[PDB]
């Protein structure tokens, strides 16, 4: 239970099992389902568009994040300045437990007030100026609306804290260790400058002076290791006054202003705001409660799932759409240059309405009504029955009718149609690749299966990717003093972010199979 | 046994297909005293036809993602209604007389029914079925707003809802071909693959037909299900233990008697 073990590629270049001790706190926090849902998304994208080369990298990242995740999780749980310091953290800790039920909750007074606003009238008279009020005969709706509407600004409001509190340290310790990586074994600001067209990479060069840069990423010798990298190459005080460190000490406005950059730049948080804005603006206008309805899309998988069938090809339904377009305009030169006679659409005999006199109007009125129609064009415009142009114009509406209604559309419907089958071939593909392949070393099950269960025995004792996370973890927290021989052997690799004690292509069995059997 | 009868009624009573038998009685009954009530029973087929149950299944498998795209409509058209309702009241005048007018949209309900009533079932969507907005100060708005409805509610979510069923229908003969080709290409007893036995020739039909029958074993478990504990033989005693100790260990997973005497045999 609390025995932990991994297999390494030992300097001895032969594999090596390594037994290390597992917290129950750190095995409770990844057993969390939070943690499973994010595991099973990083095995899918790294399976799915990822390389075999970066798989070890990206599992290193993916351990540092959880890693991350898991230490802020155990900050924010639970068992006259200080007192409300005190009631301060407290408020902002049962803030970040409850983040997402704040956001359900938010979403169902969303739905209510909705359903309150189905109830509106539109009158002259008091219950030109028209008068917007409620209609409903209970009399209880009418208060409900107010209090449900400030309910949801209070509620949007908690939620823009929580999620300053809770996700907004973990977008910070991705840049921040982004950037130490970049620095030291790039020399981003040092060898090579960035491309001056990354607004990221300029936004970056404010927080290399400032004392705070690894204030959430746990590498404190950032600074050290590039000096001690680079320094002595391309100048030590030139290194020194670009990282804002003293070189006789051998014995945070800008940072803040950074913090605050990387925070607007962050999606979710811009979503957020906007949340919160539009809840704003619903006491100014209750309708603009109606714009916390598209929440759905963000709050429920399901129909986040589905909306993925029309957003996988959305590039090419926004591709065919525009082509929609040209052809509908070459239907419309055709028509205005010979069949203007046709394009009457007023009943009165004296007054015309000719709909393909100028060139706007004709292609409006077939961009509107044509596209719509069933037929097409020709069961809007004049019958051409007993007409000079009659064989020319039945060719015009049926090519219109099979181009435009048929064709056009059956790519428009194909385009998801196909998108569903992409989708369950990729989930498929994923599930195959993981009950076909070891993730660790890529050791086809067939080899294992020769004992049996025993590709079940290695994948979760052998090479587990949980152990792998664990062993990282019990790395980062033990003393560099404490380590004993192996453990500083992995750690200095870590250190050098070399991946080649990770047995690939090889593991125990495989090694030691003839003593064994 | 009164408590044991009471347990029997009330697993029968939770039973599934005894509640449908019984509702099919309970609708039998009703044609008596309404002799169309005897339409309920043509509901039956589905049941009763196992061609038509496949059929249905394609509709069923993804029921939960039809519901969810159903009520995703309902969303869309919601916020449609709020922009007519707020823009737009004048073009939903659905009376021909002249002095009385009909407007559709000068309540929100009434309006939220109009469209999810004629807007969805209408071919182009709510344009056609409002006022013409020709010579108008919103008509681009207007006719912005006829287009999105068009290609959002008519052609997209009708797509998604049809490429649903599309897609059930090819999973399902997925689900089919990749049974067939397990079953085909390795044994459900053992887990080797043919490869291995089709070196001597049929040699994965004897190994299925003879060795590993899965026929076989139900019938040994019948056979020592059947047979005296004092009558068993050794290894039949053996295997017995093993199965009152819930040991499935006894069935030969990952080798067989041909890879174990394949030396000696060969
Ligand atoms: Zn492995
Ligand atoms: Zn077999």
């Amino acid at each position: 239970p609390y025995l932990g073990r991994i297999e390494i590629m030992g300097a001895s270049r032969r594999i090596e099992r390594i037994y290390f001790e597992i917290s129950e706190t750190n095995r409770a926090q990844w057993e969390m389902p939070q943690v499973k849902e994010s595991k099973r998304q990083f095995i899918f994208d790294v399976v799915n568009e990822g390389g075999e080369a970066e798989k070890m990298e990206l599992f290193v990242s993916f351990c540092e994040d959880t890693i991350f995740e898991m230490q802020i999780a155990a900050q924010i749980s639970e068992p006259f300045w200080g007192e409300l310091e005190v009631q301060r953290v407290k408020f902002l800790n049962y803030l970040s437990r409850n983040f997402y039920t704040l956001r359900f909750l938010a979403l169902f007074l969303a739905f209510a007030i909705n359903f309150i606003l189905l109830f509106y009238k539109v009158s002259d008279s008091p219950p030109n100026m028209v008068y917007y009020f409620l209609e409903e005969s209970t009399g209880y709706m009418e208060p409900a609306l107010w209090c449900l509407s400030l309910l949801h600004t209070l509620v949007a409001f908690l939620c823009i804290i929580g999620y300053n509190c809770l996700k907004v340290p973990l977008v910070i310790f991705k840049r921040e260790k982004e950037l130490a990586r970049k620095l030291e074994f790039d020399g981003l600001y040092i060898t090579e400058q960035p491309g001056d067209d990354d607004v990221k990479g300029q936004w970056d060069r404010l927080v290399l002076n400032t004392p705070s840069f690894p204030s959430n990423y746990w590498d404190k010798f950032v600074k050290r290791k590039v000096l001690d990298k680079h320094g002595d190459i391309f100048g030590r005080e030139r290194i020194a006054e670009l990282l804002g460190m003293d070189l006789a000490s051998l014995e945070d406005v800008k940072y803040q202003i950074w913090k605050f950059g990387v925070i607007f730049t962050d999606n979710s948080f811009l979503y957020l705001g906007w949340y919160m804005v539009m809840s704003l603006l619903g006491h100014y206008n209750n309708f603009f409660f109606a714009a916390h309805l598209l929440d759905i899309a963000m709050g429920v998988k399901t129909l986040r799932t589905i909306l993925s069938s029309v957003t996988h090809n959305g590039k090419q339904l926004v591709m065919t759409v525009g082509l929609l377009a040209v052809v509908v305009y070459l239907y419309t030169v055709v028509a205005f240059n010979f069949f203007r006679k046709f394009y009457n659409k007023s009943e009165d005999e004296d007054e015309p309405d000719m709909k393909c006199d100028d060139m706007m109007t004709c292609y409006l009125f077939h961009m509107y009504v044509g596209v719509r129609a069933g037929g097409g064009i020709g069961d809007e415009i004049e019958d051409p029955a007993g007409d000079e142009y009659e064989l020319y114009r039945v060719v015009f509406d049926i090519t219109f009718f099979f181009f435009v209604i048929v064709i056009l559309l059956a790519i428009i419907q194909g385009l998801i149609i196909d998108a569903f089958g992409e989708l369950r071939d990729q989930q498929e593909q994923v599930k195959e690749d993981m009950e076909t392949k070891c993730f660790i070393c890529g050791i086809g099950s067939d080899y294992f299966d020769t004992t049996p269960h025993g590709f079940e025995t290695h994948t979760l004792e052998e090479h587990n990717l949980a152990n792998y996370m664990f062993f990282l973890m019990y790395l980062i927290n033990k003393d560099e003093t404490e380590h004993t021989g192996q453990e500083s052997y992995v750690w200095k690799m870590y250190q050098e972010r070399c991946w080649d004690f990770f047995p690939a292509g090889d593991c125990f069995r495989k090694q030691y199979e003839d003593q064994l059997s």
